């Protein structure tokens, strides 16, 4: 227990559905320079058993300084899947888990370090819990599998000022540069964010009637390929704010009206692993 941001430990958490491939778990926190071991499990239970089949044990260790990939069933653990631990006693975490069908993938700030087979079935998720010397600062789970090309309407209100959308996405290893357009009825784009790996910037520009603006661009790249990404698009009232990986990346004045902003479009080297509107 420390500064009360929420989450207290024992922190359990009961599933809506169960926990599909495409889906991905997501658990930020802070640790404390006296942290010994914080854990992560799937489970299920029986409402809540407390004791019964975990598909995926994370142990994340400082004083083995590993963690510790385990499945818990038939009442025994396994042979143990390990890897070094990345973190040092202190500083925070970012522990991400991606269910498919062959195994659980487990990537931790934002960059893939084990690929977990599946040992029981993963229709026996049915809850998580995170436990111990942690203190948990952002647990947030869904998504699917997005085809890019992706295009969708959004909602139906659309992203009206006071909404952000927020998109997890992760550039390709060998790619080039990837877009993400948020789009009006008519047509026009409202805000075309085009990170340029290539150019080392991200384009930000805006098409109306056929024809592209100016082309705003001051901005330190901050994507890398092969790492993963939490990109925010704020809807502010005379800008987007545009937030990337927690930090604000740039603003961008409003050249169209920003209400009724009711479709998405998201190209290029790059995969796509949540979308949600806020
Ligand atoms: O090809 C059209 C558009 O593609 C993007 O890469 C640029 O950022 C836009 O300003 C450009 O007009």
């Amino acid at each position: 227990m420390a500064t009360e941001t929420n989450y207290p430990v024992p922190y359990r958490s009961k599933l809506t559905e169960p926990f599909e491939p495409g889906q991905t778990l997501i658990i930020k926190g802070k640790t404390a320079e006296d942290s010994v071991r914080f854990t992560i499990n799937l489970h299920n239970t029986s409402a809540d058993f407390s004791g019964n089949d975990v598909p995926l044990h994370i142990s994340v260790r400082f004083d083995e300084g590993k963690i510790v990939f385990n499945t818990f069933s038939k009442g025994e653990f396994g042979k143990e899947e390990r890897k070094s631990n990345p973190y040092k006693k202190g500083d925070d975490i970012d522990i991400r888990i991606r269910a498919h069908d062959s195994k659980f993938s487990i990537s931790v700030d934002q960059k893939e370090v084990k690929e977990y087979e599946h040992r029981v079935p993963l229709s026996s998720v049915t809850h998580f819990s995170v436990d111990g010397d942690i203190l948990i600062t952002y647990i947030h789970w869904g998504g699917k599998y997005y085809p890019v090309p992706y295009e969708s309407g959004l909602a139906g209100d659309g992203l009206a000022p006071g909404k952000s959308l927020l998109i997890f996405a992760t550039p390709e290893k060998k790619g080039k540069r990837f877009h993400i357009n948020l789009l009006k009825k008519n047509g026009d784009i409202a805000l075309h964010f085009n990170p340029r790996f290539d150019e080392k910037a991200i384009v930000r520009n805006s098409l109306i009637s056929g024809e592209f603006g100016n082309e705003e661009r001051e901005g330190k790249n901050p994507l890398e390929k092969g790492i993963g990404c939490d990109l925010e698009f704020r809807n502010e009232e005379y800008a987007f704010q545009i937030y990337v990986d927690g930090e604000r990346f740039a603003t961008y004045a409003h050249r169209l009206d920003p209400h009724d902003i009711n479709g998405l479009q998201i190209g290029g080297d790059v995969e796509v692993t949540g979308i949600q509107m806020v």
